[PDB]
């Protein structure tokens, strides 16, 4: 009640790549492995399926058939949206299409892109904005959001990806804030729950990245107490994606460690 709990799919992605989970099970193994009916799909699983409307039909029935729930596309690989070079950004912008059509088939409410860009701040502020712009207007005659998740870079920057949402200016564009995602730099970490607080006003959906947990099932990098807060703060009510990235415990127990902290910690909310 005070938030749902989803499974995002990179938590899986080494059981996947490595042949030992099939990806057309995702929505049988997020809600029989771990007990979570809601799922968010990484386009990377489904390379070259998009428009395949006998795959999307599958993939339907199978959420269906195990009760689970489709909420968004997450897209890697299909372009820089801020590239500099414009013949580029155009062909980025395209190649989100399909996704976008897979997701309104499925019923997810989003896809989630990046706000890749080069030059200095200003340049990838305007490159970014106008490549996001351009997606979510096609986007918007499909009933669908497009989001950004900080992701490295300046979009792991909240003011600038904040400023990038005001300059898009459409009420379908915004923000997936990731928990973990603020390294913009080698020589820089951004504060991540100033971040997340600075992106909130536009989250059309919330990822709970994890890595470590401690001897008490807290997460070591992360207060997700403290995390939460902020975004209950804004009213979010929504999923919240467990997003297990790390590399000591097994993706199984790394899932579970996410799920049983965040179930913890909604008990505390009211």
């Amino acid at each position: 009640s005070p938030f749902e709990i989803s499974l995002a799919q990179w938590s899986l992605h080494k059981a996947f790549f490595d042949k030992k989970a099939d990806p057309m099970d995702f929505a049988k193994i997020a809600k029989e492995e771990f007990g979570i009916n809601a799922i968010e799909y990484v386009n990377q699983f489904y390379k070259g399926k998009a428009e395949d409307q006998a795959f999307l039909a599958d993939l339907k029935k199978r959420a269906d058939d195990h009760g689970v729930k489709s909420l968004l596309i997450m897209c890697d690989g299909e372009g820089a949206l801020g590239d500099a070079d414009e013949a580029k950004r155009k062909k980025a912008v395209e190649n989100h299409y399909k996704w976008v059509a897979a997701a309104k088939y499925l019923g997810c409410h989003s896809i989630r892109v990046n706000a890749q860009s080069g030059g200095s701040y200003d340049e990838q502020l305007a490159r970014a904005a106008d490549g996001l712009r351009r997606l979510t207007e096609f986007a918007a005659t499909h009933d669908i959001n497009v989001i950004v998740e900080n992701h490295g870079g300046l979009s792991s920057n909240g003011a600038w990806l904040a400023a990038v949402m005001k300059k898009v200016d459409h009420p379908r564009c915004g923000t997936l804030p990731d928990f973990g995602n603020f390294r913009v730099s080698k020589d820089e970490m951004y504060d991540r729950y100033k971040g997340v607080e600075e992106l909130m006003p536009f989250a059309k959906a919330v990822s709970a990245k994890s890595h470590d947990f401690d001897a008490a099932g807290n997460e070591i990098h992360t207060d997700y107490r403290k995390m939460m807060k902020i975004v209950a703060s804004f009213g979010y009510k929504g999923y919240v994606g467990i997003e297990y990235e790390g590399s000591k415990i097994s993706e199984a127990d790394g899932i579970k460690a996410t799920k049983k902290l965040l179930e913890t910690v909604r008990s505390e909310m009211a």
